[PDB]
C-alpha cells in the first residue's frame, strides 16, 4: 500500500512581474 | 507501506520582478 | 514501512529581482 | 496624510522598462535550440 | 505626513531599466543550445 | 521503518536583488 | 513627517539599471550550450 | 521628521548598475559549455 501525497500550492498576496524572453529581441 | 508526503508552498506578500532571459537580445 | 515528508515552503514579505540571464546581450 | 487611529498603506510596484533610442544600425540575431545542417 | 495613534507603510520598488541610447553600430548574435553541423 | 523529514524554508522580509549572468553580454 | 504613538514605515528598492551609451561599435556574440561540429 | 516615540524606519535599498559609454569599439564573445569539433 503505497500513498504519495503532494501539494504544491502558490498564494500571491502582492504584485509579480515575470518576464521570460527566449531567443527574443526586444526594443 | 510507503508514505511520501511533499509540500511546496510560496507565499508572496510583495513584489517580486523576474526576469529569465535566455538568447535574447534587449535594447 | 517508509515515510518521506518533504515541506519546501518559501514566504516573501518584501521586494525580490530575479534576473537570470543565459547566453542573453543586454544594452 | 493619515491621521486615523490606524492605517495601514502598502504601495508594491515592479517597474520593468526597455527603452531603446537608436540613431544608427542595431543588427540582432537569435538561434535558439535551432540545429543548422 | 502620519500624525495617527499608528501606522503603517511599506513601499516596496523593484526597478529594473534596459536603456540603450545607440549612436553607431550595434551587432548582436546569439546562440543558445544550438547544434551546428 | 525509514523516516526523513526535510524542512527547506526560506522567509523574507527585505529586498533581495539577485543576478545571475550565464554567458551573457551586459551593456 | 510622522508625529504618530507609533509609526512603522519600510522602503525597500530593488534598482537594476543597464544603462549604455554607444557612440561606436559594439560586436556582441553569445554561444551557451552550443556544439558546433 | 519623527516626533513619534515609536517611529521604526527601515529602508533597503539594492542598487546595481551597469553603465556604459562608449566611444571606441567593444567586441564581445561568450562561450559557455560549448562544444567545438
Amino acid at each position: 500500500r503505497l500513498a504519495n501525497f503532494l501539494v504544491h500550492s502558490s498564494n500571491n498576496f502582492g504584485a509579480i512581474l515575470s518576464s521570460t524572453n527566449v531567443g527574443s529581441n526586444t526594443y
